[PDB]
């Protein structure tokens, strides 16, 4: 529909991450990693697979103000705890006789996402034949062409902790009504390398100065922050994540 | 000789995925090479088709057109799609260590696309001029020990996909008068992947003088290379990986002298 | 605080001072080292000594107070610009003393791995918030720590909100900046986490951060005063025997200081 | 030399270019682009390279139509390593990383340098042991004393011939070259990864801060280079130096002068 | 007060390094590294410390007869000899059977600062119970805060050959007359990273538009270039240093 001229609030949230959290106790972590399962039988259980992170953000009815719609002009955003990662005295299994724990280390995923609705997602899988597990949404009826680019796997990001990261990536092609942002990092040894600061600010608007448009008063936010691996003494390893801040500013917008 | 940008329907988008084209070993393992072989004599090298990533390319037919009129290419959005299948450490991939996840995919990567108003323009160099290419690919003809350096005589258009081997051939910088091209190549064992994803990103591709590429036969010629590293096999065999590259560019309408 | 108009002199003053780091001193000869690190304690039964905790450190700078009387325009100092480094990064081309050889007849091993580099600075003690890695670590007299700590103390729980009021008592591991509040301090960090990645600082006197705001605001100093707030954990010494400790260095702060009139 | 203005019209400007080979060695016909196998552990007091070990700067004069007072001035480059994608041959000559694994990248201590300029590149002799007895055919620091190893003043030379002048000896001479503009970036350690872009779309600048260019003496441009890519790791564990050629591409205008 | 600008000279010199020099052989290099002294008895050679390099330039004097000082306003500066490490033929440990020497590499510092007075530095050490050789000057009389900071430890860079890069850095609340810029990469396998061009300047005017100004018409140069360890056959290892360029544009200033 046609956007008019602009008719001034902030909204903030902390979305937590759903790394699979095996038992209450090991909230932010996942199930211990399985490793060399043929691609004909890998049946990866549910509490070992991290999901996105996703809310709808409830925003204030505009009847007293065509229609008004909430714009999304702009969005601050960091990383929640980034410092816990120097405790090496729990848990994780010693660098060498006398040292003190491994750090949190190796392959890790940095995402956000602003938009009016739920984010558009493209499904792309390591192996097509893995059997995934109850609770989780991954590609209906893939095939080998799952591998790359298999165009029927578009799915919304509409459930929090179901939409596994290692099967989704947002749509390119789509979320014309929303702004993503990720950087993924790969590898055995990988150091983390996170910032924080109160002055980054993110412009929402596009080209022709239009920020996404708040559809049934609301807004979702969408994140997945895997830090890395943590190595228990046993050897195990389990992917560990972060909460994720959001601070919003929307204006109204007038659309027809 | 390019006169005047014209100005309802002088604007138009396409968009496209581009598959990588790694090898393809067998049926199930599409967007994978052939395992690596190594150490063979420069003397006896004769690599499997299978096991070398080729360049991607596909032709976008535009509107037709009639001081001529031609579609000119002003910017492109692209990224790699599936840089999370990459946290799949469960499946096939060697243990790091006994009670380990897998190893993650890493080593030596190429991540490369253009966008011109014609086929790609190659220039051929080789590790070793005297490897045997295997039916199916198209290489640097007729390659001579200078060719391990720059021999001028291997020049190709990349008119055809999955035959131009990524290990054989380059853009060529003193040509592509009616294309732009960007890659980096970071090499090693242990290199880590480092990908970035934003539907907020616009390369624009107007040179100095204010002109991008102009589409010969109202068609438009996306290319790609993205080798994201070796997955390492419980074995110890090693595989190439890729993934398919997005793009979408805003073309328009621009005046031409005969 | 409803802002005003910048006055202008005797309008304009320079503070400086440095900041000593806090990494637990296990030892009167070991200013500026954690106690030996320990490593493997179940989740269940984790108690760290109080010296190998590194705690952020604090400073409150006086300022001239400005009001004849508060009776309706008040004057405040607005922090405009920081310098500020490390000192002392060159002490660790000390590969002689303590740390153990690279290999048979090498030099000692550079300080490297996990590293924390963080300032700030606010017209009000800097505002934090508690994440743990383990809910369940029992944590020691003298540090001040997450009360009432739950499993989501490991992710994002609001309960734990805290005032950096206290030099050498909050851990660096247990709390960090609260980007929900500081609406007054602006704050600056980055950790680089890995047994071995390599330590890389910068040192000049012509890199000037400003603290203005996108409305041209800097920090409003209530009270008269200035509140600094660093953590510089440089890294991991490694001893002879294969014992590590953090090793920590001073900071550096030169603030440049207008006076703003605000209503009230 | 006294400047004065920019000449105006039809043919004031010209482009040339140029594919300078890389000079790594070559210890035999085949093997054209690498250095002989690396010798190790030569006493300070005995250390006497053989010639094809030595990787050196490599240079061509190209020569300019005559205009004569005028003379061509050097305003813009456009420069490129070329088959940056022939190192993701691992099948070929490499060693293996592990049993059944691919070749092993070559990677290590690496130089990227090149400079234009309106007559040779002057060179400052920096030794790591001066000591060091060269082999014939190379051009090296003479008389160098314990002062060699640090700053020597005495060692000033033209990179006047193709071939002769080693990396190793030699380094551009900030406190000279008043007539030529380079850069380069020196890369050490045993397993750093190569890291190359390509892109037709970058343009170095030749201007200095008034607004001048490399002026051409005698009609001609001098181009120089060393591209040291990195060290290849034969199975047998010798390992030689591997180097690629340089595009450039450089744009000229007649300037006036007195 | 500083009034002014009235014209223009360059003064240009190549700095050498102060490794340690242990031989007539080995300019440029350190004596062979010790390890694991105890803090209680560290009594490091005097050969083994690489100290800061200087030079006191002389320029033309101006008030002969508002006096007038020189004003720094630009320099071109770098380290000289950058490629001498691709040799690899001579004195270092081989990588492995049948491999080249290994290439120098591990930790490095950078350093530079062009001033019209000495640089200022400050003391800080990594054991203050460190006794330190005859012909080197550092921090006087040090506690344990000589660990971190302690004022008393103030000194001019006075002496070249003389102050141990380990015990000094420059003083950020002084230096009011100089610029200095200064990079340090810690680790045993830290790569060199050397950059050489001829079109780069650093500009050294403040916020108010003013250089530094030559206090009794002398120039001050300050530099430490330690590339990293250079290893032998034997094992042990060595400082490796190079020399650092200058060339320094100066102007005409009124001054009270
Ligand atoms: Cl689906
Ligand atoms: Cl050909
Ligand atoms: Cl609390
Ligand atoms: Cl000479
Ligand atoms: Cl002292």
């Amino acid at each position: 529909v046609e956007v008019l001229e602009v008719k001034i609030t902030e909204v903030e949230c902390f979305l937590n991450p759903e790394m699979g959290d095996p038992d209450e106790n090991l909230r932010g972590f996942s199930l211990n990693l399985s490793a060399e399962n043929d691609f004909s039988s890998d049946s990866p259980q549910r509490k070992m697979l991290p999901c996105y992170s996703t809310a709808r953000i409830p925003l204030p009815n505009l009847n007293e103000d065509n229609l008004l719609m909430w714009e999304a002009v702009t969005v601050q955003t960091e990383v929640i705890g980034i410092t816990s990662m120097l405790n090496l005295h729990a848990g994780s299994q010693k660098v060498h006789e006398h040292g003190g724990g491994k750090p949190i280390q190796g392959s890790n995923f940095h995402f956000f996402a602003v938009g009016g609705e739920p984010l558009e997602m493209q499904g792309v899988l390591m192996n097509y034949r893995s059997k995934y597990p109850d609770g989780t949404i991954t590609p209906k009826n893939p095939t080998a062409q799952s591998q790359v680019m298999n165009t029927d796997h578009k799915a919304y990001l509409d459930k929090n902790n179901a939409y596994p990261v290692e099967c989704w990536v947002p749509d390119p092609s789509r979320n014309e009504n929303a702004r993503y942002f990720g950087t993924f990092t790969g590898g055995e040894n990988v150091p983390p390398v996170l910032h924080v600061t109160n002055t980054a600010t993110t412009v929402l608007l596009d080209e022709q100065g239009v920020g996404p448009l708040c559809k049934a008063d609301s807004l979702y936010v969408s994140a997945a922050d895997i830090c890395g691996l943590f190595t228990n003494s046993s050897g195990t390893q389990q992917w560990r994540g972060l909460a994720r801040y959001f601070k919003i500013r929307l204006r109204k917008r007038s659309v027809k």
